């Protein structure tokens, strides 16, 4: 049966970008093959040069977004090069059985493995590393991403009418717990293992030191702001593998939102802010109507503006005065 | 076009009360004009006399609830008197473009401005001050409120049948982060700026020192409890501009609840407790069936009973023994 | 009227098990009688022997799950034996009036009382102790449980088709705040009152020291793991009386989920993780398709793996290679 199915190999791209795919399936079920290489590496996460030992899927935080269609088979080749120091694995919330695949994918440095699973449920799901005994440590070190399982006939609104996006971006939100000395300065370590004991004590406080989008404070700002034009329909996939978040587009809305990200449910309309539970991926669809800069944020404003959970959208086009206008510009009373 | 539309000026009232309005629109689209004056002031928030420098819209925490209808134009005159010390602005989650209006409304003490925007989406939305660089500081100092955009044909249940309320109250929940000395005593400052540096360190802990309704511990209790009678339909609008909350009516329920507050979505039925994400306004409809005192609370009971997030409802009418009755009064076994 | 109704006495069972009942009602409305005895007792909650003074309904944390049908009358006999030291009461989120029954059930040691209320709304609700002035202290000491009010015609899916479970388990999640000395070691007390002053300071930090299922770290693991077989439909009721949680079945899904637990609302489909607000009970239905061990967790992984919020399911049956298969077992590259 599977033997007889067609197979296509897909090369992943770095977040916030997403690999090429079809919204409405043009072929029947296929075996979609992906390859990911584990990369343990130092990463500076803020302006002051705070550095951590990140554990990544394909060298990025978050790992890349995989896109398949309902009932396709996902075949993943997972490589943990001998240059790494730790055992890793992968658990797909999209899969059924063996702890999401975690129990079948344990690879020590120098090993690899190939897992195949059927994508039976449509929606956006989280995938993350989950080694027995050190699950939270690998997850909060950036070892998580997401997979989107699109219905074979694309997205639909509450009335069952088609929703087609022109652009799609993937925003992975990460809570970090950097160990601190007595005065409050962040510690630095030589290897991941040296950090272990302190990492556990930092996590138990339940208070992140940094909460960032795309691995660093300001990663999606300035020259890295997301782009769009007035009239474009944009799908924004957002995931949080460990902690709740409440996304919000400042100056816009979520026209159609699947906060818990499962496509068989009708979306919520006209959201100002929505809650994505830790351990979940959600998706929001919006059509831009005004040009300018928009701030995309986690709406606990301390987490957004003090801790790092803030990004930008720069949109081009003509301003619509009917929607909004400054009647009297700021001036002395 | 707008030139030709009718205009009505509306005078706002202090929370928990709401200005007069029509549920079902009796006229066509109009330009609804409001005026708000910024007021920086000292406020004692608890029983022990803890005082803070609050930043308010119209002298209240939360700012007043504005009520308009879908497709009306909101025209707001914002005044920042020379007696204030800081730059302020306003961002409406109900608006589209220019950061909700924040980029078009920056006024220094002694200035004013007039913004107009089209209320294209029905629901309850949060509005708050958001000056570049000090967003969380102004929000957590009490500078936020809410606006309700009613469908032109009023509220409806899941089956599309009319829902008419007899009374409406606005509950604004506020998380405060008062700086403390080494022993745990709250600090006091002369002006807002003197508090700044310490305020930022207090906010970064992510742990509020006070979480109150209507600006103070016990503000909606005793002689200030909300009132109703058995048989009355009450709509309770609740907003939290920065942090999640989980409202609950002790002794009652939320018969119809729009937790994320957007009216084009059908409401949830028979809720015991519901989650309102930080940065959102929600609404719950309930018909009183028993008289007596009801406690309206944030259901994290530590936040409610230790931190200040608790209010009362005193309802008049006849007791219904079918619904509830004490069969055997408390007595010695 | 009530005089003329039939009455049945029901003996409760210890969580995670649930007393015998009918899904679809076979008789008309009845008076369902229950008896609960309050038990103040020492409980060791972790591996290191940390001990607390738990306040329980029927000797368990959480208290037992009561199951009735819509429009039945619940008659509860509450006994507070002279061996206890504190005043207690009970508030049912399922009831209407008198603070959920809290104002009608205040019993000092040596007293008892009988309350009756009509179960007018279908769903799973939380019930908990709530004495004026010490509400959070009794709740976070384990004094809470849940009651399920089933529609007279059983459970239904989004299309109104019947959902019948073969097994049902009750998971009560509890956040504990154990007082600590300067070095971080947990304190020990002789009686509940001796703990009081310190308990309040510990709660105000808003950071639990332990978050457990069924009263202790590892309570639902090893020989106490929940059981099922491939093909069985299982209903998992989960409650959190004070704090938000985000349940997740590792290796599975929530096929039908009522996150806020009210049955008149259609369930959410294919959830990976769902949010249950503090002060709420929810229910998830799932059909097992793969055998093996599944971890049932609160998806804030620090709370699950470091703090104690983790349990197991051991499922028997044949492995399905179509759903998942290891193509290449872990081996040297
Ligand atoms: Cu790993
Ligand atoms: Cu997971
Ligand atoms: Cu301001
Ligand atoms: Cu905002
Ligand atoms: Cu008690
Ligand atoms: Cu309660």
């Amino acid at each position: 049966d599977i033997s007889t199915l067609p197979r296509v190999k897909v090369d992943l791209v770095k977040p916030p970008f997403v690999h090429a795919h079809d919204q409405v399936a043009k072929t029947g079920p296929r075996v979609v093959e992906f390859t990911m290489t584990i990369e343990e590496k130092k990463l500076v996460i803020d302006r002051e040069g705070t550095e951590i030992h990140a554990m990544t899927f394909n060298g990025s935080v978050p790992g890349p977004l995989m896109v398949v269609h309902e009932n396709d088979y996902v075949e993943l080749r997972l490589i943990n090069p001998d240059t790494n120091t730790l055992l890793h694995n992968i658990d797909f919330h999209a899969a059924t059985g063996a702890l999401g695949g975690g129990a079948l994918t344990q690879v020590n440095p120098g090993e690899e493995t190939t897992l195949r699973f059927k994508a039976t449920k449509p929606g956006v799901f989280v995938y993350h590393c989950a080694p027995e005994g050190m699950v939270p440590w690998h997850v909060t070190s950036g070892m998580n991403g997401a997979i989107m399982v699109l219905p074979r006939d694309g997205l639909k609104d509450e009335k069952g009418q088609p929703l087609t996006y022109d652009k799609i971006y993937y925003v992975g939100e990460q809570d970090f717990y950097v160990p601190k000395d007595e005065a409050g300065n962040y510690k630095k370590y030589e290897t991941p293992g040296e950090a272990y004991e302190d990492a556990v004590k930092a996590m138990r406080t339940l208070t992140p030191t940094h909460i960032v989008f795309n691995g660093a404070v300001g990663a999606l700002t300035g020259d890295h702001a997301l782009t769009a034009a007035v009239g474009e329909r944009v799908l924004v996939v957002h995931s949080q593998a460990n902690r709740d978040t409440r996304p919000h587009l400042i100056g816009g809305h979520g026209d159609y939102v699947w906060a818990t990200g499962k496509f068989r449910n009708p979306p919520d309309l006209d959201q100002e802010t929505w809650l994505i539970p830790g351990g979940t991926a959600g998706a929001a669809f919006y059509t831009f109507r005004q040009p300018g800069v928009y701030a995309y944020v986690n709406h606990n404003l301390i987490e957004a503006f003090e801790l790092g959970a803030a990004g930008h959208f720069k949109v081009t086009g003509e301003w619509n005065d009917d929607l909004m206008t400054s009647v009297v510009k700021p001036a002395s009373m």
